[PDB]
């Protein structure tokens, strides 16, 4: 419940203000989590996406049936074969938890500020101006007097007068109108629902796990407990998804050091988020949440209208660019498309300008003293793996490394080293599908699949010669190999012939 | 053409994110700029304003008769009169030099990507899809092959392919439909126009001058030479307005520590700015000119799209929400406010947002870190008045005083004690009318108006009595004090009685 | 029992080794106790001393009769009229607690490795190789089995085999040659015995008091209650009069903090405490202690065998040149001389090279890391007083002053300012004859007498035009004024006419 | 010309000052050269210094006949046979270039101050209290009126007021009694006398290069055009051989940074230079040439007078316990005993408590701060060799490496490890036998000598087991290796079994 937030020193020059950015989108360090959908269903859009800087493909399961979705895996699958070194990450987001209000006799209602609303808990009863039904059975035991309830994103806002068995009595604090099942929110309340419902259940064990999705992000996780039910859920099949809970609301951030504990990453659910919290604290949990999250060396996905503008206009807002920009600057992993990219206008402008947000971002960071500021800040017994992880970093930015190559089995070794945030790419070495697709959540690392049962300097010699083919190194570059994360090694190569 | 710019550092505590802020929104430090229009004419909504946080008036001279900005200015005056201990700055933004296109002879057209257009100097021929007349009769020679134009707030961009002298022929880069009468930009081109226009010098000669404006916002400086020109034009009858030079395009970029040597202060135009420097580099634009202002203690005002979704919205995006706290931790003296207050449907809703976001944004700074910044990024030999300044400000961090107060004529100590951004309020006394509204600019410093020749002691205690009685400061308190700024000196006094 | 000991930082350029220094021996910021007997006992040899350095005169009470010293202290005072802009301290340091061996058969005993000797009480047995008496009536008490006993400034060091009523028996560790009544030291044990005898009262309370002494050495100090015994034995009568323990063995160590606490300052017995501890670990305990004192704020004087080579050659070693120095870069206070003035050959050559060596060490601190590391160091809520005093320091170095100025009637303004160890002197102002004569034990204060009753305004002018009679300081330099130390004040003046 | 002399920060607690220490005295990282002498000329003796810690043996050829020196160097190998496992380095100090006074009429003569001395070249002129002969022809023409004159260990200085071609003509400034062929010094001046004499030469061409002498100490050095006629002498025959010139004259000083470009280390020959400087000044230089050594990886070693009054005493000042402990503190590698070891009365003793005073200093040395200020000091662009040494020192302390293993056949690897300056031992291994003796001149560097043409791992692997039977590492510590240093390497190797 305290973090010391430090954005990452800039440097800024004229000329990265006046020169025009010319490498590949591709070749930056933050990646891009695209939600798929209508707008982008296209095998020539999906490849347009991959070379725009998309990293991570997001299935949104709280809508679409399996059929839809396998459609859109499958020619996911067709833009990666015609894509074949650029290895996508595949996120399944369950629908997890909802509370919506029900029908209404004349389809719509205009609540009066000041009047008085009864919520009651018969989803079948038919609302009007005064009596509207909410689906949360266990509403009045969970709201107290005083509470708010959030109606319609937010729209209205309503104080909890009187709980009664099966119903609440509110206070409209604002006029508006609402139509019929419209979401609703009860900030600082726990929500007493399932984190996994059969649908859910459904989703994870008879999509997420067959079609070989590689990230779970569970909306609404609460505790800590949800993380451990997920993770009891996928079993030993389903034991390299990585599970990455979505923080929604004040249990959330309550709870937020144990659910990190227990999970391999962190989603900020902004936009859900400032339906709990005012509007003007969620760039508090923000930086708090990326700060402790780069503390631990588990990656986080910042999500939620970054580019918003963009689902209409073909360029975005001063304050979205600034948007993008900060979290790569606060130390995000990951940036999130929504709308911009599953139903928008412009999807491949989107994913466009946010790479080449990101990229005048990192090009702008001090490393050294975002590396100081790392170390100073972590605790001082640390393990062999990540002092030589930490030597690795620290030695590259000395000589000015092109690349640390990092021989890993299950990627331990690379998280290591882009905990610590290296300004080179982190090229992780595997032979194993799983850690060659789930290490996409992690800022400035690329992944190679590589054969099991190789001696180490064939691997790293193969590595070398592939990243010489793609143009990450050359001749006269220094590379860092790092393996055996008993002997941990650090080794540094010069790129001959 | 290199700035070090580093954050605020922030501390984040889970209270803060949760605990509701119940402060006075006018006990903020960042001061906010509102543009009158409209959206704002009555008294009763400038009141409202006034109690939501507006700190400064700005009179775009864009638009508008001198009588209807007359009569904004009176109604601020009455609302002045109801709220006597808000002293607010009146800032006149000059309309400066626009290019326009011309008229179209079906009112539209439809620019096909791809095709070619000629650009006419002669602004009386009626335009087709093939040709379109141009305001700027100096066009051609400005521009040369390659130089990319925009038009209709960048909808449109062509690369000049050829220029001749009375006309010029580009190439139409992307599909669009455009009317008649629209802004255009040339990005990368010093514009041959005068900085003041004797529209402009009507402007500022019988409006700002004589209603007794503030501050004047000059749309468009490009140049060291165009302050001096508005200096000079302002001679000895307009010498204590202060000329805030409007940054818009890359020459203003280029030659910026010139232009801020000769400045009171800077405006960053950030939409304007984003059609002449790419999107996604506008972001590095503000941080390095806040992080230069800083440094030299000239104020600066981020401007343009910080809440624009609140134009219609009642709530902001999680990126407005970011944009203005980013803006505030980068160093930001006044954020501002145009179409938001001037003709949206949520005035005071988008300043009390506004002020929120100040608030939490300023409650995270750790203090004795960005004292320590700004100390050793300062050139080590200051002044005597600097130095004293600098221990007021040290001195009232050590004993966590809960004033500064600074007894200045022209301002000049209490902006030095701006310089180093104290956590506490600067108190600025003023026996001058000009002095006490000029420095509003100033993140943190309030300003009363005392009379001329007294005592300093009896000043001092007549301060800390009316402090007291605006719950500024309470027995028990301590409070600095600075004057003489040969004597310099630098008080501390208890809060009795 | 824990001390995070930092050298000043120094900075050391060819100039200052190569280039002459030739600056008043009186200008040094270290000041120089000298230990008063007869190789100085003339007056123009105590005006010589005054001249190369001498601040404190010690009275070592060891030695001597009241008339004895009385005739040396109506020396000091003639010689105090000659040079009445030279004001000294006046140190009384007492004999206190002592243990010696008793008479022998035959004037000298060989005593002889690997043999045993019994050490009785009975101070009057006549001893031999066998058998030597202790005046000390309760060793057998105080020593266990195992502990050493050190014997003629630690020439022999014997082991406690058994203890009885009367007498101990121990193994010789080493052989030597030892004649009559010689000291004694039992390492690790405390002493019971007296810390102030009737011949210590005596002196106190009829030489200390009458004579107007400003320091009380106090031999032995083992406990803090010792200081308080000490100091209700000075009463009201000798409540101005500083106690200065002297830390000589392991139990002043041990109770170092609590010790501090009550005291007015400390002086480091190194001789006396290396016959207590190991002599390689002496070096430790003073640099602990010295640093514990500077982060206190109360003054160390740092004594023994600095330049005892002196005592017979006219030039030092190169071991006790850098003893002084790095005892200056340490932060001590005061440096001492004992025999190199007392008795030896060459007392004014000792002072004179100690101030040189002084010069030269100060020469070469970085008083701005100096003044950070004391910053960084101190508790976060300071005083008031301690705020300002801080910014007279830090004010002084930024401008470049060439004096801070205190007004004291206590001398506890000057002695905050004292311990962030300014640059430039401290001119202390008071109206109390002790005060002016007590400061002189604070590295880099000077004082002068003023009258009572004066306003403060006249004060500093009169102090400003006695700074430039002393070339204290010229015309356009700036010099600090700190006083009322509820208004505090720090004021910065520049000197015209 | 200008060294930012920071001390090794300092940790002292009391656990240290109170309990006493029981560790290995050849444990200790700083070296010990002793020079040998007829107080150490027995086996026994010599056994009985290795035991006490020395590592360098001296070879002073200022005076004895190279059958002595040679009867020494063969009871040396005698004792090294007794102690196979302590590698002694061999040091010869070449007698260089003197200046001495002539013969005297009747053996002495008193000089008065005032009085006037004729310094003539003919050597063979019987002096008088009036004219005396000098030993260097050329003092006319290299000192000029104003110069001083140096006789007899500085005892007396004399003003030259007069030259000519065949004398000088000085005022006496002091009064001193002076024998026949004294030492004299001209300070300020370069003498101009080979800086290798034909007996220079025979020393190190017929015993140096035979005798397999590791280091040439040469005397008075005053240009880098020393060194390089030196190294040219030494030829291919002496090319492994170390030149380490002593800085003893204003000439050394003022070429020092030249000088150290071309040596191998430095010693600083503190006696003769407070000959030349003033004796205030020796520390100042001292400090400089260590911090300047320390930034270039140079080793130093700090000479003269560290322990003198232990020449006759069995236990040191308190001036010379913390001269040896701050010339560790000051980041020396070795320190030098003269006549403590060559004539004294307690060889043994002096050794014995300067490596426990080493022991002391090193263990109050904050090596984390001490890495980090080395870091901060040096070049940005280091090599990869660099880098990994670094990284090899930064592991070691992050995770309590017991031993850093560098596998060096030159010796580079192992000297940029110690430049570092770790907390652990460096254990060096090489194949070469001149590399694992000149390697000792380096604090904290240990060497075993192995067979050539070997595999790494083999090496390695048998230098962890001959490290577990010397007690230097246990089962569960960790250990760092490193070598290759194209692949640079650095592994980390836990010991197990
Ligand atoms: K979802
Ligand atoms: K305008
Ligand atoms: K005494
Ligand atoms: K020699
Ligand atoms: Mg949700
Ligand atoms: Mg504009
Ligand atoms: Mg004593
Ligand atoms: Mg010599």
């Amino acid at each position: 419940a305290a973090g010391a937030s430090m954005q990452s020193a800039a440097n800024i020059t004229l000329r990265q203000i006046l020169e025009p950015n010319n490498v590949n989108l591709r070749s930056k360090k933050t990646h891009i989590v695209c939600t798929l959908g209508p707008a982008c269903k296209s095998v020539e859009t999906l490849v347009k996406l991959i070379d725009a800087g998309m990293d991570i493909c997001r299935f949104n399961f709280s809508h679409g049936s399996h059929e839809d979705h396998k459609e859109m895996f499958n020619n996911v699958l067709k833009a990666q074969e015609l894509r074949p070194n650029c290895l996508l990450g595949m996120l399944l987001d369950t629908k997890g938890p909802e509370i919506r209000t029900g029908f209404l006799k004349n389809k719509e209602v205009h609540l009066k500020e000041g009047s008085k609303l009864k919520l009651v808990t018969d989803y079948e009863f038919l609302g009007d101006e005064t009596c509207i039904a909410c689906s949360y059975k266990k509403l009045p035991q969970s709201v107290k007097p005083g509470n708010i309830i959030l109606i319609a994103d937010g729209s209205v806002s309503c104080k909890v007068l009187e709980t009664h068995e099966d119903h609440v009595i509110t206070e409209v604090l604002n006029s508006a109108v609402i139509g019929e099942r419209k979401n609703m929110n009860l900030p600082n309340v726990k929500v007493d629902l399932p984190i996994i419902s059969e649908k859910d259940k459904n989703d994870i064990l008879n999509f997420a796990i067959p079609m070989g999705c590689n990230f779970i992000a569970a909306s609404f996780i609460q505790s800590a407990d949800d993380v451990r039910l997920i993770r009891n859920l996928l079993g030993p099949r389903g034991r390299h998804i990585k599970i990455i809970p979505k923080i929604e609301n004040i249990e959330g951030i309550i709870h937020f050091d144990k659910i990190l504990a227990e999970s391999d990453g962190i989603m900020i659910a902004r936009g859900d988020l400032g339906m709990e919290i005012s509007p003007e604290k969620v760039f508090l949990a923000q930086k708090l949440m990326i700060s402790k999250c780069n503390l631990q060396g588990k990656p986080i996905i910042t999500a939620t209208q970054m580019l918003e503008s963009m689902t209409k206009n073909p360029r975005p807002t001063r304050a979205e660019v600034t948007d993008v920009a900060n979290a790569v600057l606060d130390g995000t992993d990951c940036v999130m498309l929504s709308g911009e990219t599953a139903g928008g206008k412009f999807p491949v402008e989107a994913v466009t300008i946010m790479s080449k947000i990101c990229l005048e971002a990192e090009a702008c960071i001090d490393y050294k003293l975002l590396y100081q500021s790392l170390v100073n800040a972590i605790e001082t017994p640390i393990s062999v793996q990540e002092a030589v992880a930490r030597s690795a970093v620290e030695t590259a930015e000395s000589i000015q490394a092109s690349l640390i190559i990092a021989l890993t089995e299950t990627g331990y070794t690379a998280r290591l080293i882009a905990k610590y945030k290296p300004s080179c790419t982190i090229l992780a070495l595997s032979a194993s599908d799983s850690t060659v697709k789930c290490l996409n959540v992690h800022r400035g690392v690329t992944c190679i699949k590589v054969g099991s049962f190789q001696g180490t300097d064939i691997v790293i010699r193969n590595a070398i010669e592939i990243a010489k083919q793609r143009n990450m190194a050359k001749v006269g570059d220094s590379v860092i190999a790092i393996h055996g994360i008993g002997t941990n090694l650090m080794k540094v190569v010069q790129i001959e012939l």
